[PDB]
């Protein structure tokens, strides 16, 4: 279906634009305790270190493995969002994520 | 020992960092391809649910049923555990309000 395809789309950026509207009004860390579990805010975290290590590319899939406990599918899914990023997210993230 | 305030200070620390990258993404318009990278489909999808969750426990609408069959196992995330709409601080809920059922 398309035409959920469009609802759903327009419900994802009604939550990007709400998170938008918090972080400009200082309410983005409550809203982000308040939508997100535990976990999902602890991936979150660690996402951002499997990012900063796949950009580097000194780590090995088992290296990544032992500090992230991040498998090869989590891996791969990693590799490939960086191929689907426009190319300006992925030199912007060298840039403030290696420096 | 039982509980390691190292390890949580860590995690937070590591949070935080995601937190001010996505800042700095909103600032320079990559909000959008950042959030695609960092979270599944799956989770963009429970996050545009979850605004329709706070929007209609807000509004007061909906019967505990009716929310329980539009939303699910899903709603526990926003009613219930260590973050729910109840413990939100109440300027949180206010703007919510105020946003969410213009």
């Amino acid at each position: 279906s398309a035409a959920m395809a469009e609802q759903r789309h327009q419900e994802w950026l009604r939550f990007v634009d709400l998170l938008k509207n918090a972080y400009q009004n200082d309410l983005h860390l409550p809203l982000l305790n308040l939508m997100l579990t535990p976990d999902e805010r602890e991936a979150l975290g660690t996402r951002v270190r499997i990012v900063e290590e796949l950009l580097r590319g000194e780590m090995s899939q088992r290296e990544l493995k032992n500090e992230f406990g991040a498998g090869i599918a989590t891996i791969t899914r990693g590799s490939n969002s960086l191929k689907a990023a426009p190319v300006e997210l992925r030199q912007w993230l060298e840039e403030v994520l290696l420096k």
